[PDB]
């Protein structure tokens, strides 16, 4: 039984955990498959869990973890409304795996206030800075960092410093979260040059720029070296968490092999 | 000075929720279309109204305001016709919930609590909203049973929020029962001004009114039975005597004001009459059919139409008249 076999268990079981919650609610079958299919968000709450020693608690946090992030993920549906799902199964469905998150979090944590802090802490630089991101579309790289860095790195970075405060003791709370927060960055990236051809994303996207030129090639492979160093360094520092070395490789990679020469 | 408390209370409401979206980052517009949720932004003074603590009254009031807004915005996002932009809706939905959970928790009673409460019925809330949409209502009992979700619920758990919260002194399921009748009442008044301020048709009240679905009588009835729960929830020791006239205020205003716009000709369905007994013979007339009537001692004397240019003539002692012909000797 290998890290692997690790991954596609919590995975299975967080996307059970969350069709079965969706579909309890009174969602749609086209809601619930939609919801089946968002593989790395049900996935991302594994290793943000990486550093819990507990199987029975690691378990736990990751499927809370993924109640919210679907929720959240429904959410950004519901503002873009280009999914063809009913808007009132959207916001309903929503608001329900966001309150059973609420509740499965604040019975894991250490402190049940915790949750509602770093909920509440960053969440005017998340919601404000998900606003600009869509007012104020990016024109190069500079700028589509720091759109990024809200969106998909604070984003993060508030479920990494769930997983720290639910996940018991023996757990470094800033390198979990700094871990986070370059780790979205990289999917967050990925997700653009993936979303440009799959979704027709142009204005603020990054594929787009890398295109028209006003994106150089080798500065996104240079901001995909600085994530890579900033996400190692987090899981090296102490207790450690040595199993996400090889994924930190391989989303990195897959980025530089994969998805970058396909707009340069 | 009561009037002075609330209307102070939910411009605090209001100064504290319109700050929390613009600095999200809310345009003016969103700004407007949240300080203008007047009632929404009002309730959590009377959700809180057994809270002895002033302080603690304006912390939790304001915080039910935060998270009672959001909700809105939720809704307002899954209509998507408010003109308003989806983002900042989306955003500032969830920037304002966030914090009143932060503000909410901070005074409860307990850590868990409010969790505890948001969870226990959010399938019951979900669902049934979704219900509520999926299959539109199309008689009295399948209109109350949708209500009774997106509607009493809804309130009913901000009603224990606002008991949570509170500190000592809160008869939880007391002001949860006030909540759930009270969001009854409102929630039948908007259905009846939104089928014209809104162009409501389906699943609306006022529009099944219209329709022949619902009998009027049976919408009075209802309003009635809400008017007492709320009454009595309020009666419970320590009592919240305050919301007394504010009960009355808000169904009257249904019965008065909004509900015989749906009606037409005297709808309470029940057309009156005298009873009474002339030239050795039983009579009944429809109080529709009096001319005339005046009063003699004790007695009230009257002439009617019985049957073309046809003058009938009749008195009964005022202890067997009915107050619609009583009412019409002041008018005469």
């Amino acid at each position: 039984v290998d890290d692997d076999d690790k991954m596609l268990a919590a995975e299975a079981a967080n996307r059970d955990h969350v069709t079965r919650c969706v579909a309890q609610t009174g969602g749609s079958p086209d809601l619930v498959a939609h919801t089946a299919a968002l593989r790395l968000y049900l996935r991302v709450p594994h290793f943000l869990t990486e550093w819990t020693t507990d199987p029975d608690r690691r378990a736990a946090v990751s499927r809370a973890l993924a109640l919210d992030i679907v929720s959240m993920k429904l959410l950004d549906d519901l503002m873009d409304d280009d999914t063809g799902l009913d808007r009132v199964e959207l916001a309903c469905v929503c608001l329900r795996l966001h309150l059973r998150a609420l509740h499965e979090l604040e019975s894991l944590a250490r402190d049940p206030k915790a949750v509602t802090d770093i909920l509440e802490q960053d969440a005017v630089h998340l919601c404000g800075g998900q606003i600009r991101t869509k007012r104020s579309r990016a024109t190069n790289l500079r700028e589509w960092r720091a759109h990024a860095s809200t969106y998909g790195s604070t984003f993060l970075g508030r479920y990494g410093a769930l997983a720290a405060a639910c996940g018991g003791e023996g757990q470094p709370a800033d390198s979990v979260r700094e871990f986070a927060e370059a780790f979205a960055m990289t999917i967050t990236m990925a997700d653009d040059l993936t979303d440009y051809d799959r979704n027709g994303e142009r204005d603020g996207n990054l594929a787009h720029l890398m295109r028209t030129g006003a994106v150089a090639g080798q500065d996104v492979v240079d901001l995909l070296e600085e994530l890579r160093g900033r996400a190692l360094a987090a899981v090296a520092a102490p207790p450690g968490a040595p199993g996400l070395v090889p994924v930190v490789h391989l989303y990195t990679d897959d980025v530089l092999v994969r998805l970058l020469p396909r707009h340069l």
